[PDB]
């Protein structure tokens, strides 16, 4: 690509929303679209990217930004971790995520109206939540009604391609779930999600469905990988964004210009950073690093919101986890690896997560005096999910998961279940993404501020207790549990649970909100059309725009944001669409 080139649209960051916006805008083959991306351009060529069972091994790989981020910052406890995994490749974090495809609760999306007006509520957003996907049910295992969740887009999705050997696992987990009086549910896509479900995945035929599927075989898309953004090109007199400056592998600075619009899609952490490096952010934060303020945008990098998770591992009877097939080397692994290389069948093509629970835990919360005081203090409404939303997403990963055990060694023997207790409706104040310096090659400073509010600790403790009650007492599954790893979860002591939750928690990998959609610059940084407040020809389309975090894994809302962004761009450029 030649220095100084003009394109109709420039997408900065070839990630999840970025490739969505780019591929959609290229559907007029006459429209020129450029994508600049820090990582490789050929992820479909990388077996670890395309193979679903390899997803966790991508942590700390060359495709992981591997940021340091502060998980918790309380007066009694603070912890910083590395890596906070983020995709560094075309496809962004959709090239290394764990595939689950779930929208979230209608009541939550309706509340986005406070930020985006009526067009950002559940009903208008449903088509955008489905437009990216083509649904498949090859083994004809699920209700025909659910083909509605795919609108026909280039991301193939399916219910998990079930591992045959895990069917006893699945059958005892289901029995245990029902034995605790909690519903089963398969249609979690119409605004309601109460119960245990067979999840859908961005996996089809044993292959990962990443956002790069949007931007291939489209000659009007110029893809420039391996370039690192320096700054957006802003004209102050015009108050207009003209393009972007990037740095190449050889250390050369290139300017690419957009003749219509630039769309910033660098994800929740680098989008606020690049905005700030370009003169759009909190004015004193900018001054403190020698950056001129073009627009005093107080919310840039603020309102970082994520889900905390406390994972825990149980060792289970042999044959009720996949550790011995996929994790440990030997004939069993060689066998399924051999089958995969010939036709991409077998469990090597599995994302290892097939049942997911979305419970409320009201009866656990009610046993805590502090929760009772707080609910009464909120006028009798549950502080976490006052509109009936789930309290947790419980991922039952059917193997020891290194990506959820950041400080314990991998067990040398045995089969395991990794339960990821994900608090999806926390009430802690948000964190922030701040600049370390004006250096584009340094990571922003990242504070997730998990568990700022003690009530989130109480909730997370009870979500662990719920999960333990389910697996140790529930019918059928109670017989499968051999031991706890690496030691007993101290559920008999509230005070020990306090320490355990803080010390064992991690990100569930759903950061949002750092450039949020809003009605004005005093509320957020982009408007309901995703235009940056105070700047012409600049939109943001990624997780940083999300104003209230969905009640589940978030890749579905992030694709929807990209789809809607492209539609609102097309509607404005009528001479092109
Ligand atoms: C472990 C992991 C596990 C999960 N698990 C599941 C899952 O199971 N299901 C689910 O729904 N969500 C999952 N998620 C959340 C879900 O994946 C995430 O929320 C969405 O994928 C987020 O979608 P954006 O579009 O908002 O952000 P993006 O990062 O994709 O794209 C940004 C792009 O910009 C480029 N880029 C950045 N900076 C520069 C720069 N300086 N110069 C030049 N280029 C730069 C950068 O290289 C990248 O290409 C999971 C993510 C992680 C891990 O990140």
């Amino acid at each position: 690509a030649t220095d100084g080139s003009h394109f109709d649209f420039v997408i900065v960051g070839g990630g999840t929303a970025g490739n969505t916006v780019a591929g959609r805008l290229a559907e007029n083959p006459n429209v020129t679209v450029l994508i600049v991306e820090a990582g490789i351009g050929n992820p479909e060529d990388i077996p670890e990217i395309t193979t679903p069972s390899s997803a966790m091994d991508l942590r700390n790989s060359k495709y992981d930004w591997a940021y340091k981020t502060t998980m918790v910052r309380r007066d009694d406890y603070e912890r910083i971790e590395k890596p906070n995994t983020r995709g560094k490749t075309l496809g962004g974090s959709s090239s290394l995520n764990y595939f689950t495809w779930v929208p979230g609760h209608k009541a939550t999306f309706d509340q986005w109206e406070e930020f985006g007006g009526k067009e950002w509520t559940w009903d208008p957003l449903v088509p955008y939540l489905r437009k990216s996907a083509t649904y498949h049910d090859d083994p004809r295992l699920y209700s025909p009604e659910l083909e509605k969740i795919g609108g026909g887009g280039p991301i193939p999705i399916s219910h998990a391609e079930l591992i045959d050997e895990m069917a006893p696992f699945r059958e005892n987990l289901t029995k245990a779930w029902k034995s605790m009086g909690q519903p089963l549910i398969e249609n979690i896509y119409d605004g309601e999600m109460d119960g245990l479900t067979h999840c859908c995945d961005t996996i089809y035929r044993g292959q990962r469905s990443g956002s790069f599927l949007f931007v291939k075989n489209k000659p009007n898309i110029t893809i420039v990988p391996e370039v690192h953004s320096k700054r957006l090109i802003i004209n102050e007199a015009d108050r207009t964004c003209k393009g972007v400056t990037v740095v190449t592998a050889a250390g050369n600075e290139l300017n690419f210009f957009a003749d219509r619009e630039v769309i910033l899609s660098q994800g929740v952490f680098e989008t606020p950073k690049l905005l700030m490096l370009s003169g759009i952010g909190p004015t004193r934060e900018l001054s403190r690093h020698g950056i001129n303020t073009i627009v005093d945008s107080r919310h840039v990098g603020q309102n970082l919101m994520d889900h905390p998770g406390v994972p825990f591992v149980l060792r289970v009877k042999d044959g009720f986890g996949m550790d011995d097939v996929l994790l440990r080397h030997g004939p069993k692994r060689d066998a399924v690896v051999s089958a995969y290389n010939k036709n991409r069948s077998g469990p090597v093509g599995s994302g290892l997560l097939e049942l997911v629970g979305f419970p409320r835990i009201d009866k656990y919360l009610e046993k805590d005096a502090e929760y009772r005081k707080a609910k009464a203090a909120n006028g009798g409404k549950d502080p976490f999910s006052p509109l009936g939303q789930p309290h947790f997403e419980l991922d039952f990963v059917c193997m020891f998961g290194t990506a959820f055990q950041w400080h314990f060694p991998t067990p040398k023997t045995g089969d395991h279940l990794t339960v990821v207790v994900d608090l999806v409706r926390p009430i802690s104040d948000p964190g922030e993404v701040t600049l370390n310096s004006a250096d584009p090659f340094q990571q922003p400073n990242i504070n997730l501020n998990f568990f700022a509010n003690d009530l989130d600790i109480i909730a997370m403790r009870e979500g662990i207790r719920f999960s333990y009650d389910l697996l140790f007492k529930g019918e059928g599954f109670k017989d499968l549990v051999e031991s706890e790893y690496p030691w007993e979860m101290p559920l008999d002591s509230d005070k020990e649970m306090h320490r355990a939750v803080l010390d064992r928690c991690q990100t569930a990998f759903h950061p949002t909100g750092t450039a949020r959609l809003s009605k004005n610059i005093d509320q957020g940084v982009v408007d309901p059309k995703l235009k940056v407040h105070g700047i012409k020809k600049l939109r943001v389309a990624d997780a940083s725009v999300i104003p209230i975090i969905p009640d589940c894994k978030i890749q579905n809302s992030v694709y929807a944001v990209g789809e809607k962004c492209a539609d609102m761009i097309k509607a404005e450029h009528k001479d092109l669409y």
